[PDB]
């Protein structure tokens, strides 16, 4: 566990020892592996938090309303802002460069009989981006670096990245159009986010963050809305902390008390599951958009067995991975909210901090023998089954016949 209350800025962690990974059958050799991988972890993308803080600090310095450990929170943000500038906002930490390594790490160690085949066949490992520039770009460079510097005989087959905006970006471009329609106008959406919004423990929790600051009149003397707003904002900061483990250690839980830092977790992930996750029963209005990632993911399959690419390596935000694994109905996402009654973490397994962490990731790994290709899913790097009408090739096996997964997620009819 890298956090417990970050949900989806939860550092990475791979869910499996790939020692422990499932055999692939007798006479099966990797042929062909894919990825689609969430940047690594980050700064905050804004730093108008930490200010609002460290304004609001100031005054009760001034007044002398500050608690004993409150006297040590300037100094802290004043230093936590330093770190996060000095990476720059929405950049890719030292951390994320260590996650996406350790993902190539752990890909080249499971699948070496793979990277032989594809300098013998000399080809391409293909790597596609959901933008140009940014904490996406690097995160892919993190990852390629890695596996030529393991590998020097590797490195002229990666591809220069491209970007391909339709698979990788679907939730702000053309295909997402009918999803932030929903998003604006959908009256049933707007009641719900309303009602989890309005959920009675929030100021409870607000004032018991600013309590470890100042002292409780100060508090009170603060407009309830911005009581609300600060103590987000310290909620936010404490939660991507762990991000910047590379860079430093601000022991921000001394200023957010873990009941109210459960609390603020748990309304981010209750607002995550209706904006981008599996959403109401009967409704794929927050996922569809994604059905032309899984798509890629049989394309490039099925072209493998052509003999064309290597691997296909793909670097793209939680708005794509979270709606993929509700599309593809991947442990966490398989269970849609009834109406008439709103996700609490009692009914609901979705998690942001399992669902999509930083470097979320799900990858393909393609076996060959003669003419039959087996598919072996890893999500978080765990190894897991497909959704349960798709039959494994024998019985308990996380492995898959192509034909019978195009035949299950409904592309052939047999």
């Amino acid at each position: 566990e890298t956090a417990q209350y970050s949900t989806s800025k939860t550092p990475y962690s791979p869910q499996q020892d790939i020692r422990t990974y499932q055999p692939p059958p007798p006479g099966f050799t990797a042929v062909f592996t894919e990825l689609v991988s969430r940047h690594g972890s980050r700064t905050p993308t804004k730093i108008d938090g930490a200010d609002l803080l460290l304004q609001l600090w100031a005054k009760a310095r001034d007044e002398s309303e500050l608690t004993s450990a409150g006297q040590d929170f300037g100094p802290t943000m004043e230093s936590y802002r330093a770190a996060i500038q000095k990476v720059g906002l929405g950049q890719e930490t030292g951390r994320g460069r260590q996650e996406l390594q350790g993902m190539a790490d752990r890909m080249q160690r499971r699948l070496p009989e793979l990277f032989e085949k594809i300098k013998k066949d000399a080809t391409p490992i293909a790597v596609v981006l959901s933008q140009q520039t940014g904490r996406i770009a690097d995160t892919a460079k993190f990852f390629t670096a890695r596996l030529g510097a393991t590998d020097p005989a590797l490195a002229p087959l990666i591809q220069q990245p491209v970007v391909d905006q339709d698979l990788l970006y679907f939730h702000k471009t053309e295909r997402g159009k009918a999803y932030r329609d929903y998003l604006e106008n959908d009256q049933r959406y707007q009641e719900t986010v309303k009602r989890i919004k309005n959920r009675d423990g929030t100021r409870e929790a607000a004032t018991d963050i600013l309590k470890t600051i100042f002292t409780p009149a100060f508090v009170e003397r603060m407009e309830p809305s911005a009581v609300t707003k600060a103590a987000q904002a310290l909620y936010d900061l404490d939660a991507i902390a762990p991000d910047l483990s590379v860079e430093g250690n601000w022991h921000l839980d001394r200023f957010v008390p873990r009941h109210a830092a459960a609390w603020f977790a748990s309304i981010d992930d209750a607002k995550s599951f209706y904006k981008k996750g599996p959403g109401f029963e009967g409704s794929d209005i927050t996922f569809a958009m994604a059905s032309i990632l899984l798509d890629d993911f049989f394309k490039q399959a099925e072209a493998a067995r052509a003999g064309k690419l290597g691997a296909d390596l793909r670097f793209t935000h939680a708005e794509e991975i979270i709606p993929l694994a509700a599309l593809m109905q991947l442990p966490g996402s398989e269970k849609q909210a009834d109406p008439d009654e709103d996700y609490t973490y009692a009914n609901n397994p979705w998690r942001g901090a399992s669902v999509s962490p930083m470097a979320a990731n799900l990858q393909w790994d393609i076996y060959r023998n003669g003419t039959t290709y087996l598919v072996r899913m890893l999500y978080q790097e765990k190894e897991i089954p497909f959704k349960p009408d798709c039959t494994p090739f024998t019985p308990g096996s996380h492995y898959y016949r192509l034909d019978e997964l195009s035949r299950c997620f409904g592309r052939t009819a047999r």
